[PDB]
């Protein structure tokens, strides 16, 4: 559950957060990155997808992009 720690850091654990800052949901995806990593299969934006679906897209993103996708929070979670 490394993603729960990242989501604590990115979003205070609110997987449905949508504050209008350019980023969405528990791990603060921008829209380009949600769609490029297959997110539209699940929901129109990351905050409209479930925690499990957001993690699924985040696993694809990490494999494609690395942890550099979450510049501080991945470190705070112990990440590779």
């Amino acid at each position: 559950s490394i993603w729960d720690a990242i989501a604590g850091c990115e979003a205070g654990g609110n997987w449905a957060i949508n504050t209008g800052n350019g980023y969405y949901g528990g791990v603060q995806f921008d829209q380009g990155t949600w769609e490029a990593n297959g997110g539209l299969r699940y929901a129109p934006r990351a905050d409209l997808a479930t925690r499990e679906e957001q993690i699924a897209v985040a696993e694809v993103t990490r494999l494609r992009q690395g942890w550099g996708a979450w510049p501080v929070c991945a470190a705070r979670a112990g990440a590779r």
